[PDB]
């Protein structure tokens, strides 16, 4: 018994960043996750290589080892689905958390490197390789929603501009008024890369859903 296909990410004819996985959903919590791996054929012209993830009990993603080439095709079937879309230009952002730096480069070119607090060393900005996975003008940020209390030393309820989701457990690229004195200098968020607020807005009009953002 195959469950059905629900949706594919990107939607058909998306322009996307370099970094953004394939994701297919399901109707039902897949059993046989080997026979919908080998349902998905995804195809590019440089033969990009990757590997599935399983991120719900519905849902896997297939995640391009060393990023999409930049202006490619990909196109993706997986049982009665088709569907193509293309990458845009290579815009990297790499946050370095010994350096306070967040630098972004456009297909090799460096644009910018912005001073950036990030999470100070008892809620540190995790290392790995991400994308940017939404953009938000405006963004509540509610420790709650990260599991502290509001009334305990380290929760805060407050408005952010700018917001780049990173990680799907709440990472953001966003404008942090607050420590711009701390920006470039020390590590003082509770994860979050914290950028001044006309950083944030460049890094925010620059981004695209997909685009690599890298942790060092």
């Amino acid at each position: 018994p195959i469950p059905g296909v629900a949706s594919v990410s990107p939607a058909n004819g998306a322009v996307v960043g370099v970094a953004h996985p394939v994701v297919v959903t399901f109707t039902t919590p897949v059993t046989d996750r080997r026979a919908v791996e080998r349902s998905i054929r995804i195809s590019t012209p440089h033969n990009t290589t990757g590997h599935f993830e399983w991120v719900a009990s519905n849902v896997v993603r297939w995640v391009p080892h060393r990023y999409w080439p930049p202006h490619t095709r990909v196109s993706v079937g997986v049982q009665e689905l088709t569907e193509g879309f293309e990458t845009g230009d290579a815009l990297i952002g790499v946050a370095s958390i010994s350096a306070h730096t967040f630098t972004v480069s456009r297909n090799g070119e460096v644009l910018r490197t912005m001073p950036a607090s990030l999470g100070k060393p008892s809620r540190p900005t995790p290392i790995g390789s991400f994308h940017a996975m939404s953009k938000e003008r405006t963004v509540v940020m509610d420790s709650r929603t990260i599991g502290i209390p509001l009334n305990s030393s380290d929760g805060y309820l407050l408005t952010a501009h700018y917001a780049v989701r990173v990680t799907w457990s709440g990472v953001y690229v966003h404008s942090a008024p607050w420590s711009v004195n701390s920006q470039g200098y020390a590590n003082v968020s509770h994860g979050c890369i914290n950028l001044s607020p006309d950083n944030a807005a460049w890094y925010f009009d620059a981004v695209t859903v997909g685009d690599p953002i890298e942790v060092v």
